[PDB]
């Protein structure tokens, strides 16, 4: 199998995809929350699910799209960066807290955020997520510029 | 070419490479309905294309904006997904009819949703667009935690 | 190292992770002008930051936003393309001005958004961008489909 292709290919598949479909589980959510508070973005929905009317904002589904945003602001740079980051070498060890970090933090983030827990427990599980993307992005930087 | 790197690559590469196209498409209409309908989201825009008035929301704009945010939620994890799903040595004739189903679902909601089609059209093609994806997700899953 | 797997792929690498480094930077911005604006999206943040009436919206706070989207409008199928182009055996200058445009075009870009710079400059910077962008994905279309 190709997934054994670096030691820590396996590791990065297994938390990307566990991510994917925890992001998946946010838009899952935010249907439930439009159906359930009847808050939709389009006429045509609100026509069907009890009209006109229905077709509004709300607070709650406000909050899902953010957390969906934010995961779109930092898990698809994590699927790229830990994809090149698992074939530069790294040690097997600290690859996986790396990717570790970036799955238990982010978890954590949605949780925060849909839950609606006190400042800033959100803003330090979204802190301590991008401690790793930080890493190894500098990592992949001083790898491609020497390769130059 | 490394494009034969895995039987199914080329479909999964023809596939995806079509959806960004059809992403560029939603973001090239997006500014036609902006110039048509003198909706701008920002003030030097807006100065430039008849006067500061036309720094407004558009109900035709917003649209615009809530299809191609499905798809930046959708087409993004489906491009690492069917990558990563590529190269697990699927059955060729299967792997296809995963990218086409997600391909022809995909074209579908764009289609649902700028053309204001009558519900549940458009989230029926979301619907059946994710399902691939979903396999995709527990076959890389099973793959990827079996070899830690 | 892997990084050597094709001529072109440290230049991608390199140009790529500046680019998502880019998009953190706008984070970061975006917070910043969040604190010094005093505009939170959450009551939580707002009643930590100075009470419940700084949970509003804010015209720069939504500019940093609308940059963050453009972002991963673009920035993203960047790193789908550009990897995959790396392994289709361009020329090495010729990928390196893809590459090269694609980030100038992109932190110009940013500049142009966040600095309000007079229209059509950032317009310009897009369409700039988006040229090699356009190119890659042809030349993916052919090289996938004619391996069918
Ligand atoms: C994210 C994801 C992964 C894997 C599989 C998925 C499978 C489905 C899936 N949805 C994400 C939330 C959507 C949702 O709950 N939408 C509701 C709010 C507005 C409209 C309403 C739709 C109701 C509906 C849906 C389907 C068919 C008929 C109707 C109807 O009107 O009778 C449904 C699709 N995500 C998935
Ligand atoms: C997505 C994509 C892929 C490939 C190639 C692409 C090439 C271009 C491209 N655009 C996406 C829609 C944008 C659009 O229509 N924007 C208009 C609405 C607000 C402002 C206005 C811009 C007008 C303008 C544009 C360029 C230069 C000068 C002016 C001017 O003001 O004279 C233009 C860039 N996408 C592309
Ligand atoms: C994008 C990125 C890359 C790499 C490393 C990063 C490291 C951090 C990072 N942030 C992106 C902007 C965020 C920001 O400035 N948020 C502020 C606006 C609303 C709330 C406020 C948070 C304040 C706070 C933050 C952390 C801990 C405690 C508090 C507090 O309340 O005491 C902070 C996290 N991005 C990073
Ligand atoms: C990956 C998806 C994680 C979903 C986490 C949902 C957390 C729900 O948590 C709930 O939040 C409510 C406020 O929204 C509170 O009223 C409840 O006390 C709390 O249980
Ligand atoms: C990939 C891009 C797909 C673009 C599909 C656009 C579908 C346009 O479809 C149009 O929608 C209008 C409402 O918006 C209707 O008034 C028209 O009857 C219909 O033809
Ligand atoms: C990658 C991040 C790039 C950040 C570029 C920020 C550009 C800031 O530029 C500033 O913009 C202000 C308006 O917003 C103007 O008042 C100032 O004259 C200008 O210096
Ligand atoms: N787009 C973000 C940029 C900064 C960011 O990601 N901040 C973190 C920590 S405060 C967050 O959880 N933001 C909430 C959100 O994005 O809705 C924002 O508007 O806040
Ligand atoms: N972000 C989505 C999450 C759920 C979703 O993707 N729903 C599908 C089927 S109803 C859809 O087409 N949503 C419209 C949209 O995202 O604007 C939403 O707000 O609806
Ligand atoms: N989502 C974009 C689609 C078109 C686009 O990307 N336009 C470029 C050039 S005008 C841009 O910079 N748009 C500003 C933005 O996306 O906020 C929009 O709403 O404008
Ligand atoms: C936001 C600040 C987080 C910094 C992450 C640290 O990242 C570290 O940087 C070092 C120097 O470049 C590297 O040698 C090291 O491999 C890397 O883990
Ligand atoms: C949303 C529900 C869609 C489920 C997709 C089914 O996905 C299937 O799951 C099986 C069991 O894990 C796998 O053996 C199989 O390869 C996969 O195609
Ligand atoms: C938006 C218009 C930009 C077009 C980019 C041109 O792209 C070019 O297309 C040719 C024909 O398909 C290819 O032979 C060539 O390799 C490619 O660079």
């Amino acid at each position: 199998s190709l997934v054994m292709s670096s030691p820590a290919l396996p590791a990065f598949l297994l938390c990307s995809t566990l991510l994917v479909i925890k992001m998946y589980v946010v838009a899952i959510i935010t249907g439930q929350v439009r159906l359930r508070k009847k808050a939709f973005a389009n006429p045509e929905d609100a026509l069907r699910h009890g009209g006109p009317q229905y077709c509004r904002s709300d607070p709650d589904v406000e909050r899902c799209l953010r957390a969906h945003r934010n995961d779109m602001e930092t898990i698809y740079p994590f699927l790229f960066l830990g994809f090149v980051y698992s074939f530069l070498g790294p040690n097997p060890f600290v690859a996986w807290m790396h990717f570790l970090v970036f799955l238990v933090g982010r978890v954590a983030h949605t949780v925060a955020y849909l839950g609606k827990l006190r400042a800033p427990i959100r803003s330090v599980t979204y802190t301590l997520a991008q401690l790793p993307c930080a890493s190894m992005a500098l990592q992949i930087l001083w790898e491609a510029a020497r390769h130059l």
